[PDB]
């Protein structure tokens, strides 16, 4: 049992409406309003073929960057200087104003929900995971704070192999609505992440989706609402964004966080210029100047001991769903497989977004090209 | 073998990506970019509880309309006289400018694109559908003409009994996503249409929504474009409308066209706006006004053996996907199940938009009260 959720709307029983029961009453009134989140749907444009290169001011010191950009597979790319659109690419086939998903991207997303209900004082990151999620005990949630699943530092039985559809990688998305269930699959997020089970040993940094996951759930427990509403209410709302953004939804509407979100590249790059003003965006703070100033500073440094990290960033480190280099620029960033980044380079007071679509979720290959990018254009942005 | 199909992407191989390969190359640069098509997703509002009544106008002679209103469950209800909002209401919770499913309404936009390949001369109704379909040899769809599935003038075995799972009326929707498979299902929309059966004969009504997902099969086998994009090229872009219309689509991508569509109530004033402005729309023209004057001309009056409309329209009749009151007034309107109707009030250049959801999907007295109102608002319109 996974305990209370938010309703799907107003009075819902639990888990409804399904796939087979959306079209009845009471469900219909707001499924018909809302039917993308139950049955996979496409956009009928109400507009009637070549790449988008407007690469500015850094197209001197970068003479060859439209073909960087080419070679990894570059969707969307976006540089934000203060306030300012400085530079931008899209793809041919792919407009300036589509959205393309995030990966783990969101997860520095739902880390920022987490941080505005901090400060609201709701969230202790002090406190156990099962404070907020009693029906985490007996998994490998039951003992670790929330600050522990936040920074990434539980040991946790997560088998990545993704090509092995036994593993926990593969698993997870299936409970999620990612892929084909399996027999035996959870039904839901929910009960996927109780299956989860470790050696008790915290401390050490180890990825792991699961972890967001279990951070919107808290989210959701402590706000009565449902993590799509959370990010919209506690971020994007705040963002004056061009575009809603979407997420993937389970079938008991809960919002994919680790890894869902799908924005203009534009829009992501408000969520950078918050994270650079301190925590504030135009519709309100968004989170205190102090959790802004804890993610520039970094997480322990000994916990990171990924070396597919630590070998380009040896002063590395991970706190609070994002990835902070430790590098002579202070670079932070939210990273997603496949190559997106939302990456901070807070001495130029810059954002730089990169959407894309590697063939492969992760090699170092792809990675070396993909950071030698985002330094080059960071450097191109220095005063001189 | 349903034979060729207009490919998800540039490229694609047939079905795909599944649920299963999205992620994989080369159908991530397209998945990442329409993720809503392969997972179910929710919006998350860009925006920071109460109807909305601008009744207008038409207040004075009817003064009880928004009670009328919410006793048939409306979501929205916006009237278009000429060119000018003269009327709009929307319920609580549901904002101007939110989508609605369309239900069978969405069967008068894909006549709309049909009528629109029949002006260009690519499709001709005296064909029989096996000209441009010729896999739906061995089915109900061998022998009938195009036109006769455009008036649903063929005898399909073909249940409407939706409480049991295994009446094609249930299994048509499980074919193209709206309820969970089960063993032996279609996998796909085409190969559900490829199933059905009758005795042969054609020429009285039978309204069966199997009809409109032949001619979508028929508009792709014409364009070599997906259904959903056809319907932007032909119809929606051409509308000037506010937002993109959304539409579900079954695993392969082919579009729900008997039922699936969803949009503002604004925007599909727009589809009556056209037909009442024969033919033409902002973008261009999109059918004949031959074809406009045929719609509301009517089918034949005999083959309308329906009592459900006769009751109420004695002289009622079907074509070309609309329903033909043959009323004293010409009204003329699309309809769908739980309260769907794009009306039109030619006497009074009018388009009556209602969207809503009765908790069941038809009754008699339903239509009664939805008729009554829609009569009375088009005779508040009239000149006196
Ligand atoms: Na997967
Ligand atoms: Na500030
Ligand atoms: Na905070
Ligand atoms: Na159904
Ligand atoms: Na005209
Ligand atoms: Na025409």
């Amino acid at each position: 049992s996974t305990g209370q959720h938010p309703a799907r709307y107003p009075g819902a029983a639990a888990g409804e409406p399904t796939l087979d029961s959306w079209q009845e009453p009471p469900h219909n009134r707001w499924a018909f309003a809302h039917l993308g989140e139950m049955v996979p749907s496409a956009a009928v444009s109400r507009r009637p073929g070549h790449a988008l290169a407007r690469l500015g001011a850094i197209a001197a010191q970068l003479p060859d960057l439209e073909q960087r950009l080419e070679q990894t597979y570059t969707d969307a790319f976006l540089v934000l200087r203060g306030t300012e659109v400085v530079a931008e690419y899209y793809r041919a086939g792919f407009a300036p104003d589509d959205r393309h998903l995030l990966m783990s991207v969101s997860k520095s997303l739902c880390g920022t929900v987490v941080g505005a209900l901090v400060d609201e004082g709701r969230i202790d990151p002090a406190q156990p995971v099962t404070e907020y999620v009693p029906e985490l005990a007996g998994s490998v949630y039951d003992g670790p704070s929330v600050l522990q699943v936040l920074d990434m530092q539980i040991s946790i039985d997560y088998n990545e192999d993704y090509v092995d559809p036994a593993s926990e990688v593969q698993t997870h998305d299936r409970s999620a609505g990612w892929g084909t269930r399996r027999h035996g699959d959870p039904a839901d997020t929910y009960e996927f992440l109780t299956t989860l089970r470790g050696d008790g040993s915290t401390g050490e940094f180890q990825y792991c989706s699961a972890n967001t996951d279990v951070l919107a759930w808290i989210v959701e427990r402590v706000t009565g609402l449902r993590y799509v509403e959370a990010l919209s209410t506690y971020l994007w709302a705040k963002l004056d964004a061009d575009r809603d953004a979407t997420i993937t939804v389970d079938t008991t509407g809960f919002g994919f966080a680790n890894g869902g979100v799908s924005c203009t590249a534009r829009d992501l790059a408000r969520v950078g210029r918050m994270m650079l003003d301190g925590g504030v965006a135009p519709g309100g703070r968004v989170v205190s100047e102090d959790w802004v100033r804890r993610v520039l500073a970094g997480g322990s440094h000994e916990a990171m001991t990924d070396k597919g990290f630590t070998n380009t960033f040896p002063d590395g480190s991970y706190t609070r769903q994002w990835w902070c280099t430790g590098n002579e620029r202070g670079n932070v960033s939210g990273i997603g497989i496949h190559g997106q980044n939302l990456w901070l380079d807070p001495l130029t007071d810059s954002v730089i977004v990169k959407l894309s679509s590697w063939p492969d979720p992760y090699t170092e290959h792809w990675h070396r090209l993909q950071n030698g990018i985002l330094l080059d254009v960071s450097r191109a942005l220095d005063a001189v």
